[PDB]
């Protein structure tokens, strides 16, 4: 019959959990994958899901292609999300990955996420990031591990299909906050070292470009169920400037003292990231710039991360 299943690698994963937790809504029977099960507080979220439906998890390296074997079996789509909100590693863990597929029938299509932003974004959660008075790359760039997971493909008659987001908010499942939040939460939580941070993503990306995790993940199932899809696919639900934004949450949320003076600061970005192709397709995004913030400001407080 049409009973459906799918592969979601790295199940930890903020992106991750919430395909899988979403995927078995939609029925799906789920396989995912992760280092070591032996974190009882790391699966936390994981086994909660369980209750949803046939969830099996798999134990999972990306330096073993073997791992990969178990849980890729039998499942009609592979999702493995390259670049985690968190370099050789993920290039190495997509070919084992993508090596595993070549060895099932069952797989009809790969689906891939990659971004420049989550790349920097973990930079930012970097040791001996230097200050000074006063590595951003171009949005819909190609990772290496994007690239190197294109060739492979290519070469080996695989289907893959990717999904390039940008800034990811709402809330997530996982025990810890994600560092992408918290940056895209910085204006409202007055976090002056992650406004900056935002700050450079406007100049050295030259767009403030956001999304909800939740859309970014039905944008990875909907393409992947979708039969005529093909390509990359940029995901940006939101499109904006550090002081227009701070401006816009401080006649939302009276409630908070969002900074509403930059002076210099360019008030337009230079860019704007379009999901039209994706759009055109049909994909239509559930959640806009208005409910990002709601989302984000609500599960920060429940949280305790606010007042
Ligand atoms: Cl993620």
């Amino acid at each position: 019959i049409g009973k459906k299943t799918a592969c979601v690698v790295g199940g930890t994963g903020f992106v991750a959990s919430l395909l899988v937790k979403l995927l078995l809504q939609k029925g799906y029977a789920v396989n995912t994958t992760v280092r070591d099960p032996d974190n009882q507080k790391k699966v936390s979220h994981l086994l909660e899901l369980q209750e949803l439906g046939d969830l099996k998890i798999f134990r999972a390296d990306l330096t073993d292609e073997l791992s990969f074997e178990a849980p890729i079996a039998g499942c009609d789509f592979v999702f493995h999300v390259a670049t985690p909100v968190h370099i050789k590693p993920a290039i190495q863990g997509v070919v084992n990955v993508m090596k595993a597929c070549t060895r099932a029938k069952s797989v009809k299509r790969v689906i891939l996420t990659s971004s420049a932003a989550a790349v920097t974004i973990n930079q930012l959660d970097g040791t001996g990031l230097v200050v000074d008075e006063k590595t951003w790359g171009y949005p819909a760039s190609k990772t290496l591990a994007e690239k190197a997971a294109w060739k492979f493909a290519e070469e080996n008659n695989i289907d893959l299909i990717t999904v390039i987001p940008t800034l990811m908010a709402g809330s997530s499942l996982t025990s810890d906050v994600p560092s992408s939040i918290g940056l895209a939460m910085s204006l409202i939580t007055g976090n002056e070292f992650l406004i900056n941070g935002m700050k450079g993503m406007q100049m050295l990306s030259g767009s403030v470009s956001i999304a909800h995790v939740e859309d970014v993940c039905r944008a990875h199932i909907f393409v992947a169920e979708k039969e005529s899809a093909s390509g990359r696919y940029i995901c940006c639900a939101a499109n904006t400037s550090v002081p227009e934004l701070a401006k816009f949450l401080s006649k939302r949320y009276p409630q908070y003292k969002v900074p509403t003076d930059f002076g210099d600061f360019p008030p337009k970005s230079k860019l704007i990231i379009s999901s039209e192709k994706l759009v055109k397709e049909g994909f239509s995004f559930k959640y806009g710039i208005e409910e990002i913030y709601d989302e984000s400001v609500e599960y920060f407080k429940a949280k305790g991360l606010l007042q």
